[PDB]
């Protein structure tokens, strides 16, 4: 015969064996029948081949000739077990519904699963028996109380409670979710039901209780000194942006994220940007056959890297899949291409938790901070903004008409998470102090609500990536508990350092969000370029037959008009923002 | 209770409900239990879930209370039947091999079944020596006469017929060329159109267009099929697929504006008109972007990078509609089979198994170790019937490959030595053009070959590279074809076979996989020292290459040497 590690191979689409009985028992009316139809779609709904005996397919074909006097009611269970083990032999889930009242016959089913290496797992729905008589699901409690059934389990028979069983459901404390949860909790700890891949966060820091210990750990290791550009990757993966990342990405998860945008194994997830942490040769040599290592950044022990691998940084090649060009002068990847050789991935444990003693620490909240702030403000919606640049109300625009979108649909409070990121960024960009300053400057301005806008600081260096990179600005707000994900035009995007056009197509990133794979829990709100419109004294929505009516105002603009001593027109920023903006630009002249 | 269709959509990994029970019956004990064992054999090799009830398992379970008695023996067939019964409605292929005598008791096991809407198929195990022999049973296996696998291809034909073995389950080719029917109608009609020249790269494409090796596309990428395949190796649209290269057609300025507005072209090639491309879009090439995101690098020298640089900035999208069957003229369309005429071939050939072998270049006996060790594998695991598919590509190659002719030559030499078998080998051109971007290209040679039918793809080292034109390095890490394919989503009806790297062991005096302890027993012969040995006269070592293949080869290399 084909073994069972073959027939498993082609029983469902996930791979492995998983035959096994699920053996229900209690009272009549406890919750069997409920809780395997329950389990039994479950189980189907994720691809799990399954099968139920029961009352009705049972009782009415094999079971047909016993009658209820108690050699045939010991027979009865007797063959639902047999065919039980078939059942699981053969590679399916086999649940199975009945009273099964008494102990004897209950173990002997385990029994013949046990001597043929087939999982039992005995589950007690237990309810008492007033309440299961008050439910008298189908009316047999009545007729037992009145004669004429039998010894009715419960009433005229017994039922012999199991003494050591796997699972106990309390049916009349719990609902039918908490039934069917607690048994897939089961079957997952014991193998039988796969853990899928999931965004629930993951942070990657040991718990305070730990970390003296871990501390200790960490000072009895080699280690690797980080820089602070890492370190801000460090964070992003402390806190569980790179959900459901263990650490920096091993090798696997380096060509999975470069060639297809997502991490597969289990479940296909969002994650279009490597998370790595390099090495030059020199690095690899010394830490290559360790099995842990610390990180230390200005001096400090910041995190250990367990079960490390070392593999290429491919340089030219990671370049061109991720940023679609590999010149030298981008300036992230001019840092790429200062990288050691070598990428290390493996399990991060991040040890103090990170702060930057900037002055800015209060917005630098975790995605957990985050869906607490959310609730605490009670969201039924949370959309998300990532931004770079100063808040102008070409961007204010995306926002507030999204707040309206979300109004028009019936959310009664949602909220904006203005999320700008303060990881990295390239040298004439916006300083993130001068931009909080600014934004803050936007929201004491109500150009934006404070009262429905939480500000925060993402931490993730910035990439210049485009396409690739909007998707994980996506995610990762999508991570945070954000329902929704504005979108404009060239987002993530540059001026090609050689030629000066745009290094992306502008609608790219919005056409490949919105058709990205693992982007589940939310929605892409995509929209058109928005610019000052003169006309109408306000940002508008771009539109070509009307070129003449719109000002496009740079960086560049800007700046210019903050040395000359002017102002942009009326309508394109908050004018305390502008301020700001004169006070930064200000600086720059120096 | 969740439905059969709901079951049958999980039970095992093609899909459709299939449950039924095989209900073998006869005498003869060594002939249903080999009968039984085999087709459970062939049903889990073909991803089919099954079970069998048999002596082995029942007599000692189920009905271990039961004894020779008529009313047990009854009872006995009457248990199995409706265990069966259960196995047949959980969506398996239930197999039973039990003597069942009695008519009357076969006949009630086919009611149990019947009567719940379940196929049963009387398998009469009929070989002559109070048995009943069936009065109408479904099937007659003559096992002392015919030998097992002939047996098993009964009833897999019985299966087929009656649907709950797919004819074949190879994902479905979708041809673009017009039906035989409408052809002269559409050349009519393509001579009133505009007209876009094309060249000859572009005419290969074009075949492999209307071949179907491109399944689903309707014709040449859109640009959301585009965008597709660039950032993430798959059309998405209704299911993921793998397809990991544009399949695009370029223009200049000057033909797009030409030709935007109009809603049906013809493509030319040569003076005729050889495809219609309907609906067309038009979006922006970006070039840069294109090839660094499908090469892993922009190097201008690279010798297909530099054809996609003297495009133009244009791409045109649409539905294409080949007219004319492609034909090339040169001697080699006997080889030339698209898809659908594979699988006919491997159907011809009764295969139970299809393995491909992708190359560019001249088979030696490391490619051949490969295929080898492959049809090793298959027979271990359970296939009777495996076929090779020696699948040399045919379409653009760069300027120092063997050409094509020279290739398939020194294929045909390679199988006349018998390193592998004619009579279980297909030798096929495929038609696409060579990109040279390893792990991506990679998922296309593989993807490709998956639509022709294939249920394995052998793989090894650098699949699909060359030496950076800049560095001469590897321009792609060499482990990376392989780890890649086996990952890659999207290519779900065939199994990757990787491997590592074989060379000459000069011990041994054959190709063997390389070992890193061991470095000096290993000599690499590239295409370079082949040729470079063939100018000073001298041959490869002995097993590194069939000799009449070799011989081939020396012809090629003098053709070039008067050059
Ligand atoms: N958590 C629970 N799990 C299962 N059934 C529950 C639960 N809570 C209430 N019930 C109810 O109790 C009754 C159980 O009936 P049923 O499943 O047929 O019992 P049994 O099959 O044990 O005779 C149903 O009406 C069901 O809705
Ligand atoms: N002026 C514009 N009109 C429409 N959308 C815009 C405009 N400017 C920026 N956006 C969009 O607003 C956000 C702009 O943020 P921006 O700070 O430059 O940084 P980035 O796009 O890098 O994240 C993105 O969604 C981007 O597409
Ligand atoms: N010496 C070798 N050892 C193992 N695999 C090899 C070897 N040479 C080539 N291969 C593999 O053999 C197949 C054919 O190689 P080749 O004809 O050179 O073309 P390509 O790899 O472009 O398809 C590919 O799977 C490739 O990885």
């Amino acid at each position: 015969h084909v073994s069972r590690n073959k027939r498993g191979q082609v029983v469902g689409t996930r791979g492995g064996f998983r035959g096994c009985t699920v053996w229900l028992t209690g009272l009549s009316g406890a919750g069997k029948t409920t809780v395997s139809m329950a389990l039994e779609e479950y189980l189907v709904c994720h691809g799990i081949p399954c099968y139920t005996l029961d009352g009705d397919n049972i009782r009415q074909g094999l079971n047909k000739n016993l009658g209820f006097s108690p050699e045939d009611r010991e027979e009865n269970v007797r063959r639902i077990a047999e065919v039980a083990k078939l059942f699981a032999d053969a590679g399916l889930v086999c649940i199975t519904s009945f009273i099964s009242p008494y102990t004897q016959d209950r173990n002997n089913a385990r029994q013949i699963h046990e001597g043929a290496s087939l999982p039992f797992f005995e589950v007690f729905v237990d309810a008492p028996l007033h309440v299961c008589e008050q439910r008298d699901v189908k009316g047999l409690y009545k007729k037992a109380r009145a004669g004429e059934i039998k010894g009715f389990t419960g009433i005229d028979s017994e039922y012999e409670k199991p003494e050591a069983p796997e699972l106990v459901l309390k049916t009349d404390s719990c609902d039918v979710n908490d039934c069917v949860q607690q048994v897939v909790e089961l079957l997952q700890e014991r193998d039988i039901v796969p853990v899928d891949a999931s965004y629930e966060v993951k942070e990657l820091y040991v718990p305070e209780n730990k970390l003296h210990l871990a501390k200790t750990d960490a000072e009895t290791l080699p280690a690797l000194k980080i820089n602070k550009v890492d370190m801000q990757w460090v964070q992003v993966l402390a806190e569980g942006w790179a959900t459901p990342l263990n650490g920096f990405m091993r090798e696997r998860e380096y060509l999975q994220c470069l060639h297809f945008d997502c991490l597969l194994d289990g479940g296909v997830i969002n994650l279009s940007v490597p998370i790595v942490l390099t090495a030059t040769h020199e690095d690899k040599e010394r830490l290559d056959g360790c099995t842990a290592f610390a990180l230390m950044y200005e001096g400090r022990r910041v995190a250990i890297l367990r079960n490390p691998e070392f593999f290429e940084h491919r340089k030219e090649e990671r370049c061109a899949r991720q940023w679609g060009t590999t010149c030298k002068n981008h300036p992230y990847i001019k840092m790429v291409m200062e990288q050691g050789d070598w990428l290390i991935g493996g399990d991060l444990q991040v040890l103090d938790r990170v702060y930057w003693n900037d002055g800015l620490d209060q917005y630098r909240l975790t995605p957990t901070e985050l869906k607490q702030k959310f609730k605490d403000m009670n969201a039924d919606a949370v959309s998300a903004f990532q931004l770079r640049n100063p808040v102008h109300n070409g961007h204010a625009l995306l926002m507030q008409d999204t707040h309206k979108q979300l109004l028009e649909r019936g959310y009664r409070r949602p909220v904006l998470l203005l999320h700008p990121l303060g990881g990295w960024t390239k040298d004439d960009d916006v300083p993130l102090m001068w931009r909080m300053k600014q934004h803050a400057a936007v929201l004491e301005e109500g150009v934006l609500n404070p009262e429905t806008t939480v500000v925060a600081i993402f931490p993730s260096p910035m990439m210049y990536a485009g396409p690739t990179e909007v998707q994980w600005h996506c995610r990762a707000r999508m991570v945070a508990g954000a329902n929704f994900y504005i979108v404009g035009r060239d987002p993530a995007g540059m001026p090609h350092p050689e030629t000066g056009k745009d290094l992306y197509e502008p609608s790219h990133g919005a056409k490949v969000l919105t058709m990205a794979p693992g982007l589940i829990t939310l929605e892409i709100v995509p929209f058109r370029v928005a610019a000052y419109n003169k006309k109408k004294k306000r940002m508008d929505y771009y539109d070509s037959e009307h070129h003449e009516d719109f000002e496009f105002i740079s960086g560049t603009r800007m700046r210019k008009l903050a040395r000359e001593g002017q102002k942009p027109p009326e309508g394109f920023m908050a004018p305390k923002a502008w301020t700001v903006l004169t006070e930064y630009y200000k600086s720059l002249e120096k």
